[PDB]
């Protein structure tokens, strides 16, 4: 019932803090530091942890991964990925976390790799179509969603879906828009896409997926630009945490409700961060 800001960047330096949301009072709160300074972080929550995977943290991309246990308020640090990854997208699914994309320092990478906690191990899986960093990762339904991102050379409007049991990725709809450095989130079967960048402009829009239609629609836009921005999902409402603007990397937070089909403020961050990791536990 809290939403967690992992790491990130203020403009300045890359954040090891971590602050968690209690709806309840509607105000953010400082917990336990990361071991590791880490912006373009992917965060995840399996089975009672938060796992940060990955990131920068301003002189060197990371393969570490540690791990947040809310009882004892500490990170510990877990099995290493195989491959260093900034801007990595990540999610569970059936109990394994799945790291897919990212950017290793000289080469965005279209490879995945997959968390096993009862092994304490990572495994590669099936490559990406397509390298991605900045890319938004969502789960809905038994597929996996790697959202837009960044090749290299293109800011990307597609999108691919991973099948486990398959072990493959295929195209499905793309996005109307480019998006990098996009948020992602699943609500009551429809995956939003939210904010990001197009290589020309920091995006205000926001978009949701139908799988039964296969097609995005846009549904109400932000009300500040958002790249770099994390999203997550608590209680029927979908949270927009910090990002960058274009100017300013920000503090401020809002909160979509899809039944009123609008952005309302919420509670902004002790600290600015963009390229924070979000997860809710």
């Amino acid at each position: 019932g809290l939403i967690y800001a992992v790491g990130g960047y203020d403009g300045n330096t890359h954040l090891n803090s971590v602050e968690a949301y209690d709806p309840e009072r509607n105000e953010w709160s400082l917990v336990a530091p990361l071991s590791t300074r880490r912006s373009g972080v992917g965060v995840a929550v399996l089975n009672g942890l938060i796992y940060a995977v990955g990131g920068y943290d301003g002189n060197t991309h990371l393969n570490s991964v540690e791990a947040y246990d809310p009882e004892r308020n500490e990170w510990s640090l877990v099995a290493p990925l195989s491959t260093r990854r900034s801007g990595v997208g990540v999610a569970v699914l059936n109990g394994l976390i799945y790291a897919v994309g990212g950017y290793d320092g000289n080469t965005h990478l279209n490879s995945v790799e997959a968390y096993d906690p009862e092994r304490n191990e990572w495994s590669l899986v099936a490559p990406l179509s397509t390298r991605r960093s900045g890319v938004g990762v969502a789960v809905l339904n038994g597929l996996i969603y790697a959202v837009g991102g960044y090749d290299g050379n293109t800011h990307l409007n597609s999108v691919e879906a991973y099948d486990p049991e398959r072990n493959e990725w295929s195209l499905v709809a793309p996005l109307s828009t480019r998006r990098s450095g996009v948020g992602v989130a699943v609500l009551n079967g429809l995956i939003y896409a939210v904010g990001g960048y197009d290589g020309n402009t920091h995006l205000n829009s926001v978009e949701a997926y139908d799988p039964e239609r296969n097609e995005w629609s846009l549904v109400a836009p932000l009300s500040t630009r958002r790249s770099g921005v994390g999203v997550a999902v608590l209680n029927g409402l979908i949270y927009a945490v910090g990002g960058y603007d274009g100017n300013t990397h920000l503090n401020s937070v809002e909160a979509y409700d899809p039944e009123r089909n609008e952005w309302s403020l919420v509670a902004p961050l002790s600290t600015r961060r963009s390229g924070v990791g979000v997860a809710v536990l």
